[PDB]
Order: C-alpha cells, then structure tokens, then sequence
C-alpha cells in the first residue's frame, strides 16, 4: 500500500520516479520507473506517466496495478493476454518468485514473462566465473538462488535431523561448494558479473536490476553503470538521484546527479 | 587441502598463521588460528603451533584436523568425524538476535574454549514490527521460510505453516536486503561491546569466519588473504564500518599500514 513520488531531471528532462518506502525496492517500482523514465518506452507508458503526473507523491500499488494492467493489455508484442494481469502483476512487488541463476540468467517464471510483456531488460551480476576454480563452476553454475538455499538448508537437516532425501548425495556433493560461492560474492555480484552488466546493457539504456535481494533501475552512461536513488531520504535531494556501479564493494562509488555529475 | 602458512608477528611475538585457499576463511582455520595466536590458549596449543612451524605452506586440512583431534584429548574420537563440519560450516547458524543455534559445531567451540560471535542482528527499538517478525529467525530458518514463500508463489504449495510463512517472509526478504553483509549497525556496536579487551573469537560474516580481536576498544580482523603472504606488515584490518569505508589495514601491533 502507497508510494511516494520524487520529481527528478535526468539529461535535462523532468520526471517523476516512484520511491520504495523503507524495506527495500521491488521489482514493481524498479519496471515502472524504467516505464517513466525510460526514452525507448515513451510512447507505450503515457498511461503511467499520467497517473504519477497528477500526484504530489502519492500514488497507490493498487492503482500502479490497474494501470500496468491497462498498459499490458495494449502491449504491442501482440500477446493476447486479458486484464489477467490483475491477478499477476502484484506478485512483482513481493518479489519471493524472482530466482537468479548463477551463470546470469533468471528461472524462467511468470515475472520474467511480465518484463518482457513490458520490454524492460532485467539482469542481474551475480555469476559464477567460469575462469576462476573449474570445480567450484561446474558445481556452482547450474544453480539458482532458491535451487541454492534449498540445498543448503537440506544440508543443515540432513546432519541435525537426519535426511530424508532421494537427492541426497548431490546435495552433500554441491553443498560446500555453494556455501563457498555465497562466501565470496556476498553483495550478489561478482567482479566477472560486474563486467557482465557493463557488456550487456546496451549504452543510454535502462534495465531493472536485482541485487541484494532487491531491485533497482540501472542505467549505462559512457560505458558506466549508475543506479536510480530510490531511497525516500533522498526524497527532497533532487541532486541526488544516481548511484555509480562501478566497483563490487562501492569503493569507487558515489552519487551523481541526474546528469551525472558527481554530488 | 593446502592451506598456505604466513609469518606473522602480534604485539611483538612471532607466530606462524594459517590462510585461506579459493573458497572463504572457514570456521576451521579461523578456530585454528586463535588457537595458534591467542595469549590464553598457548599452554594447550603446543601441538598445533608444532604442526605448522616448518611447513612454509601446505598444511592439509587432514593433518590440521588430525591434530586439533589430539588437542581435543584435552578438557571423544568422534572430534574426528565432527571437526571437518567446520570446514564448510553449513550447520553453524547465526540467530538474528546475535546467538547462534546451539549445535555439534558450538560445542566444539566451547571445548576448545574459542568465542564464536556474530553481528547480524536486527534491531528492536528502531523497529519493533520488523523485529517482532525477524527477531526469531536463524538464518537457516529464514532460508526456509524464503524457500517456502517461493513454492507458495511458483508451484501453489502447501505447507502447515503458511499463514505464519506468508506473514514473516517479507520481513525477513527486508531484513536480508537491508543487511547485504551480514552485519548490521546494530550488531557492530553489539560486538565492540560483548568482546573483552585482548580477547579473541571467531565472528562469522558472509557465510565465512575469521578471527576477531580487540584492541585499545577497537575491533580487527586478522588477514588471512593468500594475497598478503608476503606483507607482514598487512596483519589486522579494522572493522568500524558496515560497508568499510572508514577500515584500513593495520600492523600487528596496531599501526595503520598506510603509515
């Protein structure tokens, strides 16, 4: 229920962008500030341009929903899908279903289908090198995040409660080799993932991202990554609007405004 | 499973430590390493320092525990099957309040008299609904909870639970986006004033351990980076910061390297 808007400037033109409230971004806001912001969606998104225009902040999940669901009936795909989306599209916001891979794609679910209903690119870092320990990768790469934690909390039972599992030899098998991979990106993204993002978004063009266990717009400008500050402290900042991504552990990062100077 | 050794020197005295391979501290190495360093433990740690003395590198994670078993003998050679768990550490499971699940693993802390802490911990008074939800949890019970949130979604599963399931899972998916690296602010204070003054434990962090020491009212971290094996002057690196942007590393006697 309910979020605030933010009017913001990006390379010279005025927006307004949704803000998360305090427990983290979903990947609701992080599509429909894509849809606000986004050139390439312009024309597609007027509907939600409009209702966040009207809205000195302000604007409920409920009409978000109503609204993508209206915009997704048109969606130019050419998917016959119904208002159906009613049913769908709030299950965005909770985000539990959105299952990274660890060789950098998504399990296949019906979130992904919404983000290409939308057009709107979601990727994620969170990868496994190849090039590093071979053992660790092929144990490692064919997993998911939920596939992982399955894994290893089965694990925890099989030696405090005893199992009862048919697939118990692979998961005694992969589940050192999991637990070793969370050790060692424990920001959800590699420097291999780093580089990864920064060669597939294409320059000048926005995708939703997930990273620590939340989402946010991320942005390529001059072959750098930035994210959209969505946080509601920054609400009365309008100079602070993007966050650099360009080191794994935020070393070499800072904000920016919305045309990419440093705040 | 070849662990490198460093030279190292602590206030002074010279030590022989162990290091990290490709795959994060484990709870093992940073049990044995204060084992290795800590004042307190070094009438009952003669057998591991001689373990480690002239091997200039390469110490396997069989002979390591071959020998923490011996030790173990020692204020029951069923330590043999217990102490590899340590290596992975996927029974160790930190409670959000700062406690963790008592367990085979803790016990074997406690025998070799070795604190065990972590920082990834919720707090209360800055919001008691999240807490009164997330407070509960272990991580591997949160891990569950997520798990099962996620059947809910995908496959319309049943579970006995659900309605407590369905009410606690975005609490916790909060918690775990607001506390990337299993460390709160909350928790980092809660640390730098449950450690003693010139004591030692182990503190787990990003599914790892590493040794854990205050000085002067100040937390460290012993270094056990591959990386650094040839800077004895990189010993110790400070933890005053969540995100590390206030930490450098440190001496063994507390100087800043940079210095």
């Amino acid at each position: 229920v309910t979020f605030l808007t933010k009017n913001v400037q990006i390379n010279g033109t005025q927006f307004k962008i949704l803000l998360q409230n305090g427990q983290g971004e979903c990947a609701l806001i992080a599509l429909a500030n894509v849809l606000l912001i986004s050139p390439a969606h312009a024309r597609y998104a007027q509907e939600i341009s409009r209702l966040v225009r009207g809205k000195e902040t302000v604007t409920l999940n409920e009409l978000v929903q109503t609204l993508a669901d209206m915009g997704v009936q048109n969606p130019n795909g050419t998917d016959v899908d119904k208002q159906q989306l009613l049913q769908i599209l709030p299950q965005l916001y909770s985000g539990l279903n959105i299952n990274p891979e660890f060789n950098g794609s998504f399990e296949d679910g019906v979130e992904m289908s919404i983000f290409r209903l939308y057009n709107v690119g979601i990727v994620h870092g969170w990868i496994i090198d190849g090039d590093n320990d071979p053992n660790s990768y092929e144990h490692v790469s064919k997993y998911s995040y939920m596939g992982a934690q399955k894994v290893l909390v089965q694990s925890y039972e099989i030696q405090k409660n005893n199992a009862q599992f048919e697939n118990s030899e692979q998961i005694q098998s992969d589940a050192p080799y999991l637990k070793s991979f969370l050790a060692r990106s424990a920001t959800q993204l590699t420097e291999y993932g780093l580089t990864h993002l920064r060669e597939i978004l294409v320059e000048r063009s926005y995708a939703v991202l997930f990273r620590n266990d939340h989402f946010c717009t991320l942005y390529k400008n001059n072959g750098e990554l930035f994210t959209l500050v969505t946080d509601p402290t920054y609400r009365n900042r309008k100079d602070i609007n993007w966050q650099s991504l360009k080191s794994v552990n935020g070393s070499q990062d800072s904000y920016y405004t919305g045309n990419f100077i440093p705040t």
